[PDB]
């Protein structure tokens, strides 16, 4: 019945929240739909592969909440593999390579990468983090998709490939079927396109040793009994003094302030009383999460390794059922296993077969990619189909169609009388990632303590030291980089040269 | 507790699905979460106004469900009234015009106009009205939306300012939000381009004496204690022998079967046991409704016929409110009334001002478009914002964004187990109209009757005698409209 706040959501950012008040000397409860913590992140435990992450599961430099979360809670980070070399396969044939983006050697297409990856950070640092609404061109932008953008931004086939797999694999979503606005904005909060896809130095630099889903099992058990399982939020009513929470296993809490940290449009599974104010009613119905299937395919060895290839594997064609692959072999060296994402559309049409039947053609792609006849070979396989999630509505995060941001971006974490707004979702910094779930469960819980009087308002955005032990190595460019003409600049250069 | 059906909403799709089972002998119960019948058409009485409809309104030919049902519930229509000119207001000024089509004079800009309607049709005619994701090019069409297409298409401003129109008011949204493909079909599935913005011989040519709320309330009136009213759908249970549904205020309810009547989207206030399959999961994050305001200023007089104007204003440019309005007046001619849209983002803008405020703006642009005084002086006003209702999710209907209708539209109608789609958004004829309604709930009710073995399967979709008091006319096209060439067609022969 009776407490201070009720937290909505088990997930990392309603664990974060519900520590954060607990720790500020107020009664918190958090009422979860599943009979599990940690939401978008699960992390399996079994005798053949030990533990595995099949929901969220890399961190990395920059992303100092989860990292200082995660280290106060007694856990510890691992390097994700990138000893070896990493392989770009495209039209069927496999390229070996080393740093984080795959070579061009066409000049041609050289400057047309070049000037893609720049033009996006480009475009970036005109996007607030915190107001994507407020960008000088955000009309203009959000208007369009992302593949408007694409066509017009990339003078070669090979740019607008690799630029596709990019959006698919950042957004678990078709290009078509995004925000150019808020993909922008996107790729922007995370520290930009360099720091969103590297494994050394950038997002996928590590994972937590024993799985990230002990970050919220560790602060259910600090909250002891606070944290109750399987009570599925049905109905907010606040038209009284005290605001009052139901479940569908008919419990009723009441409370002085609500955290809603569930994903934006799963507030559509609660009933509001009152109704929702006309732009959160509306905004709820528009923003859908994207579709992936995670998979984990095991073997005796990491056989790659001998190879040279560190199990990195960049795969371009309609073909492939994965686009992107990493080593996910445990740091002691065994339990060897490639882990692979099955995006966007292929996750809605490989859904139809059998496990058994997408470990054959994972097995058979991996095969051609490392050219390996032992890829063929698998001891173990496990996988995760998000799309199927009722109370996820998929993964890894929320993305914006067209037209969407612009409009009813602002109210995503507009308090609603009484209930404030948490999620990764809400975050400005590594939104749609465990970071951002730390950011927005903390803010949204300072929100709440502002709101009692107990911290000035001063205090409800807070900065986070960096990490000692993950440190951020900036991101650089090179002069030549900066300077060198797109592919209609060097177009023009040649017009006025021939008058 | 127990019946044999359970019908999840008591709107158009969920009272005509229940008077068919009840018609049939079936124990049915349907599930209100209002304290109202009619959903998305409601209508509102008192003395100023008599009655006015504050949602859905409008009738026409080839509408036969709906028009069949209203009769058979003792209902009537009248005509809109077009006696007098159209109004197309451009660039600050009025032309007055007679027939659908607000004419072009420039012939680059006239071309252009031709062949932008033209190309909708021809495009639509390679679309099935019950599979679009069966169109040849269906997912480079769906992978564009409907800005994309206008801005490839539309050589000139002119055309492409109608165009943005014409999508703004059929769907409630902007062109860059909706998907090419979906908005093809939309038009098509309402019988084409003329059809659908036709006020004689189109879709608005008629409204219901009364009202339409009429039709959900008579239907109520059939079923009696059948209706539950202040009951929202929390949650469906399918692991057993029969269907449990819980409604909010705590009641268990236990049928064979369950027909959702409630807009695809609204499916997420529903908690499933067990989990609905993926695919639909996801549709129903993926499927929003558009964004309106109906509003009508009332006047002594229907004072614009005196100059010789219907009271239909077609209304360009992004300062105007509305970009159209329909004259409201009663077949009596009291009640003098125009009715206008305030659209899609202008509706998003707009709802922040009073009630008063938005009564000034509408009359300050009517009296300039209709150029009379007397526009300032309204004697009432009503209006209705449906992007604010809970259980509508807004107006007029279920939109798709780019890239849906191809990856998800087929599970629409898709039975989950013992669960049936109803609801205008799964209709294959006029769907995203009350006409959607009537046919959806009519067949998702003959699903369940052929599930029960009670009839066979080729009476699960069933053809429409044409109104004898709504007759159509057939759409008809010049042999210049069908052959003078578009612009780049021209440039080509240049
Ligand atoms: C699924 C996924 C996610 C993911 C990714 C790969 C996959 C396959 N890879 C990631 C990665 O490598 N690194 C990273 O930092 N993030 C990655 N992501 C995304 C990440 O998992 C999410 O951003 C993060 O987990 C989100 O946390 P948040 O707390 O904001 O949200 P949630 O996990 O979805 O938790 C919400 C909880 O609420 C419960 N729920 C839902 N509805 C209700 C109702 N009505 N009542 C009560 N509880 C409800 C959910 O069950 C959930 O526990
Ligand atoms: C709003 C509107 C609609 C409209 C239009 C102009 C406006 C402003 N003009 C139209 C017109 O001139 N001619 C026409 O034919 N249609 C026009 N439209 C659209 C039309 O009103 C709709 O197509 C039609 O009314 C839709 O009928 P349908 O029966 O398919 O759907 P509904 O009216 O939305 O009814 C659903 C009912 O379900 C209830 N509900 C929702 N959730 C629940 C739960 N959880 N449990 C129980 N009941 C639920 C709703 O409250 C509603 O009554
Ligand atoms: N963090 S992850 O690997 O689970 C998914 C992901 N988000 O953005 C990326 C950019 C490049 C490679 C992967 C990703
Ligand atoms: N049926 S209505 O008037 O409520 C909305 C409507 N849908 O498509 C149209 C085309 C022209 C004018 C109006 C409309």
């Amino acid at each position: 019945n009776k407490c201070d706040v009720v937290v909505v959501g088990g997930g990392i950012s309603g664990m974060a929240a519900a520590k954060l008040l607990h720790d500020s000397g107020l009664n918190v409860v958090v009422l979860e739909a599943r009979d599990r913590v940690g939401g978008r992140t699960y992390t399996l435990r079994n005798q053949k592969v030990k533990y595995v992450d099949l929901g969220g599961s890399y961190v990395g430099p920059t992303q100092n909440r989860i990292l200082r979360l995660a280290k106060e809670l007694g856990l510890e980070t691992y390097k994700v593999n990138e000893v070896e070399r990493l392989i770009h396969h495209v039209k069927g044939k496999s390229y070996p390579f080393r740093g984080p983006f795959p070579p061009v050697w066409n000049p041609i297409t050289y400057l047309d990468h070049n000037n893609f990856w720049r033009t996006m950070d480009d475009m970036g640092r005109e996007i607030p983090s915190d107001a994507p609404w407020k960008a000088p061109l955000a009309e203009e932008w959000d208007n369009m998709t992302m593949k408007e953008l694409l066509d017009k931004l990339c003078w070669t086939e090979s740019a607008k490939q690799l630029a596709t797999l990019f959006v698919n694999l950042c957004v678990t979503a078709e290009t078509h079927e995004v925000s150019a606005l808020w993909f922008l904005w996107y790729v922007k909060q995370c520290g930009g396109t360099t720091r969103i896809i590297s494994t050394t130095n950038g997002g996928q630099e590590r994972k937590f040793v024993g799985g990230s889903g002990q970050v919220s099992e560790r602060i259910m058990d600090l909250l002891g009994d606070r944290v109750k399982l399987e009570r599925p939020v049905i109905y907010i009513d606040q038209t009284r003094e005290n605001v009052l929470v139901e479940t569908l296993n008919h419990e009723m809490y009441e409370a002085k302030y609500v955290i809603s940290a569930i994903p934006p449009t799963l507030g559509m599974k609660i009933h509001f009383n009152p109704p929702l104010p006309m732009m959160r009613n509306q905004m709820i119905t528009r923003v859908p999460l994207g579709s992936v299937i995670k998979c984990i395919v095991y073997y005796k060895e990491p056989f790659w390794r001998k190879k040279d290839y560190c199990g990195t594997m960049i795969i371009d064609g309609e073909e492939a059922p994965v686009a992107y692959t990493l080593d996910d072999t445990k740091p002691e060296g065994n339990y060897a296993a490639i882990m692979g994402f099955i995006l966007a559309h292929k996750a809605r049409k490989l859904a139809r077969l059998t496990k058994e039947e997408r470990l054959k053609k994972l097995c058979e792609l991996y095969a051609k990619v490392l050219g390996s006849l032992e890829a063929l070979e698998p001891v173990h396989y496990e996988e995760k189909n998000w799309c199927e999630e009722q109370y996820s509505g998929g993964c890894y995060t929320t993305y914006f169609p067209p037209g969407i941001l612009t409009q009813y971006g602002r109210v995503l974490r507009q308090p609603v009388d009484r209930i404030y707004f948490a999620g990764t979702e809400t975050a400005t910094h590594w939104s749609g990632y465990m970071e951002g779930a730390v950011e927005a469960g903390e803010r949204a819980a300072r929100e709440i303590l502002h709101a009692m009087g107990k911290i000035p308002e001063d205090e409800i955005w807070q900065s986070e030291p960096e990490s000692v032990d993950v440190p951020a190595q900036p991101i650089t460019t090179t002069f030549l980089e900066r300077h060198l003409p797109s592919v209609p600049g060097l177009l023009r250069l040649i017009g006025l040269t021939t008058i």
